[PDB]
């Protein structure tokens, strides 16, 4: 009788986009959203060398029937905009994805005395970057020191490059301008692993890079991956969603 | 189309909200869109003692079937924001309203690859303001003269609208003093005319005349008489026509 339908759970799902109203509003016009059976919500934003991804944890979300398709729209819709930003208003009493067409995706949207339905194209040909667990380097950060990288990036541009130090393990952050900033393992940033290793990337997608962090206000856990292209990972995350991106070398 | 259908013809609906974005994106929450099966559409906003009016041309409009019950619905929507501001989307190619219930508007837009439709309650205690066509007096002022006045009214205040019988002449008296008076001469058309007065809040009449400048053509003042002393300030196009409803205020 009903098609799959992949529900979201309101006081989760909107508690969580009040925290991302920052980085919902300023998604671009290369920002797909990803409803999965598993059940999982996914916003993605690919760019040059920078691909950062939130992920709603289940929590958020509940589902009919797996038998629910993948279904990947954009989130620059053609008359109402940007689609996240407009789950975040605060009369939003029903939210609702189903799986009617191989075509399309069905939204429901309800409030007070209203309720709105409409239907986007699925966008077939999208892929979401995913965490290789192999870190060659992985190192835990403070949500104090992720404030610092913050406060001391602040004016951009130019390029950043992170060294990772053995013994001691430090990590450092060196600027096209000279200036420097470093950290030694201490009880603000933890070591997992860093032999020595070296990236370098861009200086203000690495500073996008932490906004997207900083906004769960909890530690961030920074990797370099050494498997096809040295790869910088930069992800925090709290009991709502998680938020991950990933830099290749410049 | 089985239930009643009201339509819009984008050309030139597309047309009118363009000319109307100024108009479309200061409406306030206190903004009512009303739909009708003759056809027509209607955005009224109540103020204080001003009420303005904008009445899409029926040319902008198709109907299905004249058993389409009159839909009113507010225009500040639960989470789309402001509708009519959604309507001026570039991106729209099909705009339908149905009847179906009697408790709401169904609404459908349509884009490239999008398809939409939602539904809002209809609101029930609200009227809209008709043009008495009883007026005392009846006072035609060239878009010269109306872009004339606001050229001086840029810089709270109670202007007063005086008119003249013997011969004619209509006034605009503000508390500083200053005074724009006409006589009829090719830019001030006079067909009915009395000695007469009306006070209005000058930020209500400033706005008036804003509203009516966006059609660039002519605009018709009048003040009837039948019930209490309203001034009434319109200008129509081929489109849409603007019309605006003040009264006096109390002591």
């Amino acid at each position: 009788s009903e098609p799959p339908t992949l529900a979201l759970r309101l006081k989760p799902y909107k508690t969580a986009i009040q925290q991302l109203r920052s980085v919902i509003r300023a998604l671009k016009e290369n920002t797909t959203v990803t409803f999965l059976p598993t059940p999982s919500l996914i916003l993605q934003t690919v760019r040059s060398h920078c691909v950062s991804k939130i992920t709603f944890n289940s929590s958020c979300l509940y589902i009919t029937d797996k038998s629910f398709q993948p279904k990947t729209i954009n989130n620059s819709t053609p008359l109402l905009g940007n689609f996240m930003y407009l789950t975040s208003s605060k009369d939003l009493t029903k939210f609702y994805v189903q799986d009617i067409s191989d075509l399309s995706a069905k939204i429901s949207m309800c409030a007070p005395d209203f309720n709105m339905e409409f239907s986007s194209a699925c966008v077939h040909g999208q892929d979401i970057v995913r965490e290789s667990e192999n870190s060659a380097v992985h190192v835990d950060l403070d949500f104090g020191v992720v404030a610092d990288l913050l406060k001391w990036i602040g004016p951009h541009t130019g390029t950043v490059q992170i060294l990772v130090h053995a013994g001691p393990p430090a990590i450092k952050f060196i600027l096209t301008n000279g200036s420097e900033l470093e950290f030694t393992s201490n009880n603000r940033v933890s070591f997992h692993g860093v032999k020595n290793m070296r990236i370098n990337v861009q200086l203000k997608n690495f500073y996008q890079t932490l906004l997207n962090c900083a906004v769960t206000k909890l530690p961030c856990t920074l990797r370099i991956v050494t498997e096809h292209d040295t790869l910088l990972y930069v992800a925090s995350r709290n009991g709502l969603f998680a938020v991950e991106n990933f830099l290749t070398e410049e």
